[PDB]
């Protein structure tokens, strides 16, 4: 590779390393908020859009609930997702601006992005041509690229957590299953259309399972669905297992040779992780045509600019019933969420 990109990934890695080692703590509360809308849910929490009294900002607030993460074995994983977030900087992942506790509950604030989530978009239109879907897998490789080289995996790709900013580009948002890895992990987690073989079969596995779930969401962009679906979860997983794949007859000479070594099943064969890592995907036919820095510097024009009215508006997502956010008089589980 050249120089540039070296060294940039060297500066990359040395000030992730001092916001990891010294993370920031307890820098709002919850009444210098006002409460708008609630902007979705989740198992153990929501997301709330939320405007700063003094400033008048506004922001995408992320709610845990204390008691319902330990019932769901979830603390580990809450802590990897706010030292992340706090360390991290890259064009194409979500800003966490603020964090903080109380009694009830754990809280990540965001700055909020007006767009709504990419799975929105691709099922209201039906399917994304080829140089768009290649616009947003470009974002995916350059921010991999990135948290690979930070020891990070991500571990939740999937449309419903990629964002749609004011210039048309991705924004990452949610990690709450990514994790620093050295070497290998174990834990069985993620959604079960996009998880790799290895993780199915309960293998020590590493990070060729993000470059394997960029497989499945390129084809579910560029055909409108993913390659294997089922009612059931296991057999989804044997499908998965099976080696096999079939690509809609649209698909160009190109892609399906692409996907055919993203979609490999045996993870020491597959691209993104060989002996010349990310550059076997960039240096790919299907991603001729792309201008890795211009993409990088936000200087492509998008393929679409959401339709929205001002950094306040909610009409790109959806309607949930409103509940309260309740704090006890009483202290919950405060040992258990110190380093938070
Ligand atoms: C950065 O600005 C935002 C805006 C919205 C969301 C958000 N909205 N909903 C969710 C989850 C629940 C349903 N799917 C994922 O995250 C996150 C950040
Ligand atoms: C009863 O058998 C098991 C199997 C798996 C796990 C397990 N899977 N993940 C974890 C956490 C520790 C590693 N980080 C998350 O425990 C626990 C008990």
């Amino acid at each position: 590779e050249q120089e540039s990109v070296k060294e940039f990934l060297a500066k990359a890695k040395e000030e992730f390393l001092k916001k990891w080692e010294s993370p920031s703590q307890n820098t709002a509360q919850l009444d210098h908020f006002d409460r708008i809308k609630t902007l979705g849910t989740g198992s153990f929490g929501r997301v709330m859009l939320v405007k700063h009294k003094e400033t008048g900002n506004h922001y995408a607030m992320k709610i845990l609930d204390k008691q319902k993460v330990v019932k769901l074995k979830q603390i580990e994983h809450t802590l990897n997702e706010k030292r992340i977030l706090q360390a991290v900087n890259f064009p194409f992942l979500v800003k966490l601006e603020f964090s903080f506790k109380d009694n009830s509950n754990l809280y990540m604030v965001m700055e909020y992005v007006p767009g709504g989530e990419m799975f929105s978009h691709l099922r209201r239109i039906g399917r994304f041509s080829e140089p768009h879907a290649r616009f947003y897998a470009a974002q995916i490789v350059l921010t991999f690229e990135y948290l690979h080289s930070l020891d990070l995996i991500y571990r939740d790709l999937k449309p419903e957590n990629l964002l749609i900013d004011q210039q048309g580009y991705i924004q990452v948002t949610d990690f709450g299953f990514a994790k620093r890895v050295k070497g290998r992990t174990w834990t069985l987690c993620g959604t079960p259309e996009y998880l790799a073989p290895e993780i199915i079969l309960s293998k020590g596995y590493n990070k060729a399972v993000d470059w394997w779930a960029l497989g499945v969401l390129i084809y579910e962009m560029a055909a409108g669905y993913p390659p294997f679906f089922a009612d059931q979860p296991i057999q989804i997983y044997e499908k998965i297992v099976s080696g096999k794949v079939r690509f809609p007859s649209h698909f160009s000479s190109d892609l399906k040779d692409l996907l055919r070594n993203l979609l490999q099943v045996d993870l020491t064969k597959r691209f993104g992780n060989l002996k010349n890592g990310v550059n076997d995907i960039k240096n790919h036919k299907w991603f001729a045509t792309t201008d890795w820095i211009a993409i990088y510097q936000r200087k492509v024009e998008a393929p679409f600019i959401p339709k929205f009215k001002g950094p306040g508006d909610t009409s790109n997502f959806d309607d949930y019933e409103e509940e309260e956010i309740r704090v006890s008089i009483n202290e919950k589980c405060g040992k258990e969420f110190t380093e938070f």
